[PDB]
């Protein structure tokens, strides 16, 4: 029944991209669909299921952002409170005027897309956000940003007193029921972890950098992430992991028809493709843009890249649909988006 309908939009995708393998999954009304293509190394010749893992790049960010929400939800911090409060070293500097909040939805004032590449230790990385000189008033541009989320997460966690990859192999993802996914691949999971293909086609896998595990680190399956919406959509029974959850859907600011929340990203729905491509765009993602007021049914989505691969993930509670895309190739954000788009426009 829902095979045709998305063998229709994504057997082109992998045409046309040579798109070595990809694990779709979608959710309607309460059921898990799953679609596997291809191959997910090319080298043992391993095939793709929904339980092989990917590198979702920045739909990590989803993730740190509900860690981020369990903390307020705890108890142990507020978003409105200055990200010095949650770190000693950062007295004294810009960020005893920016907040928590403003560090989890990049408008803290211009921090990079990026590192600098000298920033390869913690104590480089303190020294980093110590010299930044503020570029915008806080709250005022979206500059999407590594180091911005980065330090949310990281502080997030320093609030709850665990570090962050522990905090979140151990509490958040099996709190979800997520147990096929990592910020670090284990031993006994190495045979399921894909590799990514480069422009060059050449087996990859992401490089550890500072701040990895908060911003783009996490190793999932298509089953996993789609867990994580049926989450999103019909919640948890645990109440703390329920509130932290809705936290992370409320509309902080808006750039044009796209609403920043805490990881995701909102439209009202029915959205036009127009809409979605324009709110994914190289301009929204690579530049500052000022932040308006809130967006006032709602579709939720994250694209994520790492060198080898590209994900995207996007869900309408309200309708009860949602789907998955990990490929392991890193291929065009607008391809994701354009089928992903038609695929639940069929579903609705």
């Amino acid at each position: 029944p829902l095979r045709p309908v998305v063998d229709a939009s994504i057997q082109p995708l992998l045409k046309e991209h040579r798109i070595p393998g990809m694990a779709v999954a979608v959710l309607k009304d309460g059921k898990a669909h799953y679609f596997n293509y291809g191959v997910a190394n090319r080298e043992s010749g391993a095939g793709v299921s929904e339980q092989t893992l990917f590198e979702i790049g920045s739909v990590s960010k989803t993730l740190t952002a509900t860690l981020g929400a369990y903390a307020v939800v705890k108890g142990a911090m507020q978003l409105d409170d200055k990200a010095s409060r949650h770190a000693p070293w950062l007295k004294g500097s810009a960020f005893d005027s920016i907040t928590m909040g403003e560090l989890a939805t990049y408008s803290a004032g211009g921090l990079p897309l990026q590192f600098p590449e000298e920033v390869d230790s913690s104590e480089k990385m303190r020294a980093y956000y110590r010299q930044w000189a503020p570029v915008y008033s806080p709250g005022s541009h979206r500059q999407y940003s590594n180091p911005s989320i980065g330090l949310f997460g990281h502080l997030a966690a320093s609030s709850l007193k665990q570090p962050f990859a522990p905090l979140m192999e151990q509490t958040l993802l099996p709190g979800l029921g997520m147990h096929h996914t990592y910020v670090n691949v284990p031993k006994q999971a190495m045979a399921s972890y894909a590799y990514g293909y480069s422009k060059e086609d050449k087996p990859i896998r992401v490089n550890p950098g500072m701040l990895a595990d908060e911003a783009y680190g996490i190793k999932t399956s298509s089953a996993d992430l789609l867990r994580f919406v049926k989450a999103n959509i019909g919640g948890v029974d645990d109440k703390a992991l329920q509130q932290a959850i809705s936290l992370t859907h409320q509309g902080h600011y808006s750039v044009g028809g796209m609403t920043q929340g805490l990881g995701w990203e909102s439209y009202a729905y029915p959205v036009t493709e127009q809409t979605l491509l324009a709110g994914n765009s190289a301009k929204v993602i690579l530049e500052a843009n000022p932040t308006a007021a809130p967006r006032e049914q709602v579709l939720f989505n994250k694209t994520g890249s790492t060198n080898g691969f590209g994900a995207y993930v996007a869900f309408v509670p309200a309708r009860g649909i949602g789907i998955v895309m990990l490929a392991n190739r890193n291929y065009p954000i607008e391809a994701r988006i354009k089928a992903a788009h038609a695929i639940l426009a069929q579903l609705a």
